[PDB]
């Protein structure tokens, strides 16, 4: 599903996400924005390394979630990729927590630092009543 801006806002704010591990749902939201367009069915496929991002964070099958088809990555006793390509997104807010306990944060995502890091990102949820 492709979600609204401000309905994505309240989404978030609603499962925990404003200020988790000092990261503001604007820059979750900046993430989402850059990442997947706000697109929970969005999937990158990487060539180079034969991994994929799936779902609206767009989360790694080698390091967070298993499906099976890529190298060198976690086992199938965690997650499941499919489970970050629902409309639901309670899964994905759910692992993107557990990606950013790392002490990387919210840079594991290298798209956060080219767009959103050091920037103004009150656009992302201005007029959402967040
Ligand atoms: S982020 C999903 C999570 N992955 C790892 C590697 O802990 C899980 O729930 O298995």
């Amino acid at each position: 599903k492709v979600f609204e801006r401000c309905e994505l806002a309240r989404t978030l704010k609603r499962l925990g996400m404003d200020g988790y591990r000092g990261i503001s749902l604007a820059n979750w939201m900046c993430l989402a924005k850059w990442e997947s367009g706000y697109n929970t069915r969005a999937t990158n496929y990487n060539a180079g390394d034969r991994s994929t991002d799936y779902g609206i964070f767009q989360i790694n099958s080698r390091y967070w979630c298993n499906d099976g088809k890529t190298p060198g990555a976690v086992n199938a006793a965690h997650l499941s990729c499919s489970a970050l390509l629902q409309d639901n997104i309670a899964d994905a807010v759910a692992c993107a927590k557990r990606v950013v306990r790392d002490p990387q944060g919210i840079r594991a995502w290298v798209a956060w630092r080219n767009r959103c890091q050091n920037r103004d990102v009150r656009q992302y949820v201005q007029g959402c009543g967040v």
